[PDB]
């Protein structure tokens, strides 16, 4: 059972989708920008993934610069509201296994909650490599 809060548009987003499937399955794939999680779903995936609130910011996208939230006057209820509100604030990808939750930056943070090992050497789309055939993280 996977789900991934998935950006087609950014390439960890993509590696972390491929990762997943490359250990044979198939995941829920939420498109969170148009679909996001309700507010009671968003605080639970910031617990069980162990990061702070601020650190699911993503930066460099419109709301984050426009609205000034590099600056530290925001408590962390008002950063997850900003989050529903303009879920292009949620950093990405999101993934959800049997084994836990965690954000999948960079994108090989996913094979420590996949539950059965990569399939055969992967790859990064730009080449990076990251397991070999052997199963061998580089
Ligand atoms: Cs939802
Ligand atoms: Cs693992
Ligand atoms: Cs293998
Ligand atoms: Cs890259």
């Amino acid at each position: 059972n996977i789900t991934i809060y998935h950006n087609p548009a950014c390439g960890t987003s993509r590696n972390t989708l491929e990762m997943i499937r490359n250990s044979g399955t198939e995941p829920t794939i939420i498109l969170y920008l148009e679909n996001p999680p309700s507010r009671d779903e968003l605080v639970k995936l910031i617990a069980d993934m162990g990061i702070s609130v601020r650190a699911l910011l993503a930066k460099n996208v419109e709301p984050y610069e426009q609205l000034g939230l590099a600056e530290d006057k925001f408590t962390d209820d008002q950063l997850i509201d900003f989050m529903l509100q303009h879920p292009i604030l949620i950093n990405r990808p999101i993934v959800v296994t049997p084994l836990g939750t965690r954000l999948c930056r960079p994108s090989e943070v996913v094979l420590d909650i996949l539950q059965d090992a990569q399939k055969g050497a992967f790859t990064k789309e730009d080449g990076e490599k990251v397991v070999d055939e052997a199963g061998k993280r580089l």
